[PDB]
């Protein structure tokens, strides 16, 4: 199944922690996009955030994805469940 | 160029059911040959809605404007778009 | 797969009273076989207003995006659709 | 009586671990306590979301107010209460 | 169990002029007998508005759904609905 | 004159519990003066939140700020006011 | 006492266009004589819209609502009403 | 050339008591000023809250702009700014 | 002085094709007139939308006021104004 | 391609003043760049705020982001971006 997922990220005004938790953030995303669960991610124009597309088969593996990611205390998150359009010409 | 963009449909009650049939029809058709020439990138719905949330690929801002406008559909939806760029982090195209 | 999906009906001040009954009818009549069949588990009314809050249980976006589709009401109908996951802190069943 | 209930949770940053993990606990125990009572008939956690969508079962609004009030994350929620009523159409029990 | 309602009418410009009347003198009749009765425990109006606020004493949501479905407005109001409970410094009669 | 006055209490974590429960003292003493005097008509509680949604009864616009401005609650208090007239259809 | 009172005005646009006049002329009647007279302390207009930002100088609310409720315009309003209280810093007048 | 303005104060918690007192005093002054050269029109307070509603009497956006950046109180204020245009029903002289 | 200028347009599905064809050739004359004078400086298009975003450079409120409450669409419009002021940082002209 | 952009900042009250001044003044230097260079077509003052309206000239989302990204200020920014197309009534 498909999500739309908008992520905007507010990490703490205060270490070098910070360039390890990205680090971090960066390779969750790279193994889950290699695995197919993060099928699409762009980047909001302008803003420190995506817009993403999941590819998952159930409601609670796509929480325990977004749980799992490191930015996940500093996230705000919206999820919008996707549907087939009866236009659609190819794969969804 | 890549923006996503979201439609909500509309149409008048009052619209002739044959009327109605064929305005879906050009806009079915319409989309059909923006999908096949690769402008009209990703289109799906919205569980529970009508419409559409879709990703547009152009070379400009005047480009969509045009497709969008050229639209059967147009003076019935209200559109709001939104440019995306390309993420670091991302793998692939 | 359960989801939290509010309506919120507006019936056409105009409608044809035959039908508006015929179609109000034919909505309890829809409701009435999900509900049996299980896909719509809960069933509210919002106190105040003419709509619902409702739970349903199905296994893809799209088998909901049909039910809801196939409402007689759904011209008529505002909707939002929340997907709902198991909460650890859970007694029991989802 | 049925209340659909949300509650957002704003933890204090650079609050204290130890601590944390005993507030989480507590919290934990307590909303055990009552769904297994009853009261807290169902508890779902919003997909992507740190909090939970609830329907809550009781006799009064003040016996809801001393319930959440009661909640040890009650400090750090933001509290949505939206009563609840029959729907005709409801199969079954509400 | 209190209850502070909002209710804003809005009435369609196409509104037979002679059936506005039987619909306002319905709706003064009806919240008459409720507050004679005494669920509908308070009522003011909205200054600059067409609309009220009010305070109702009901038994559950249920009661409270019915009556305002019962009112001839229904069909032009919007409803807000929103429980109150006693508060710990209250002195006197709520 | 009537105003339905809703008050939304957000107390700093930061402040001394002690203060916190001195200054919930003075607040229930001021309200319950209020009270007393007609001023502070009716008070409720808005269920499952930390606040009060209250009507008061005062002879200005002026007369009511004063009253709001000298709670001990006032630099916590989010607050919303709005003025009541009779209804007509009032029994 | 002082109300600043926004409105914002809506007119059907399906109406006879003498009948227009007759509707907006004795619109602006009402408002001379209620400036004349005091209550309606300040009138502007806001700038690329049809409607206005007014202070009211009134004793009492129900007073302000019977003066609104007056207007040859009130069906087709939507109207914001504020209390506005003296300020500690004020040099001149109200 | 008439603004509305709304302005809400959100001094911080932390600040210095004597600081406090030196920024309130600055900004009455000032403020003072404005008012007796008739730049700041009209200043009423929101009933209920720390802030102002006013009307400045100025002949272009820069001056608003440079008047406005200039208050102590400035970086501590949320800023609404509106412009008014004359009413061709008033009567009376804004 | 500037201003900056949205407006969006909402043309009833009630026009005669001749009045509508009409409607807009008169507005785009208008606005060609104002262009050419210089009041209307700059005019794009909102992309995937039916309004303009705009800045204008006229003399007041007043000034702008009648402009749009001139313009041939206006009574379909949906207008936001806010005025614009130099900025410091500014390199050359504004 | 133009784009319209409000940007509204939102510096910290504990913003050591230190560093308050050295951001002020390198943001300062970056948009007289932007402006001398032509992708910083328009900038204003948004009247009784602390905030710019700006319309962008440039060739891609990309180089908008990459340019938002830039600012010293982006850190502390709110950013909404609005493509703009061409009006047909435009003249001139
Ligand atoms: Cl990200
Ligand atoms: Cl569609
Ligand atoms: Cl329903
Ligand atoms: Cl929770
Ligand atoms: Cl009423
Ligand atoms: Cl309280
Ligand atoms: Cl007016
Ligand atoms: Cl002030
Ligand atoms: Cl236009
Ligand atoms: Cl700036």
């Amino acid at each position: 199944m498909l999500y739309l997922v908008r992520m905007t990220v507010n990490l703490p005004r205060n270490p070098r922690e910070e360039e390890r938790l990205k680090a971090s953030e960066k390779a969750r995303s790279r193994t889950l996009q290699e695995q197919g669960q993060w099928r699409y991610l762009w980047r909001t124009t302008g803003k420190y955030g995506n817009i993403s597309v999941f590819d998952v088969n159930s409601h609670d593996e796509l929480h325990e994805i977004l749980w799992s990611l490191p930015f996940f205390p500093y996230l705000t998150i919206d999820v919008e469940p996707l549907s087939h359009h009866p236009a659609r010409v190819g794969k969804d």
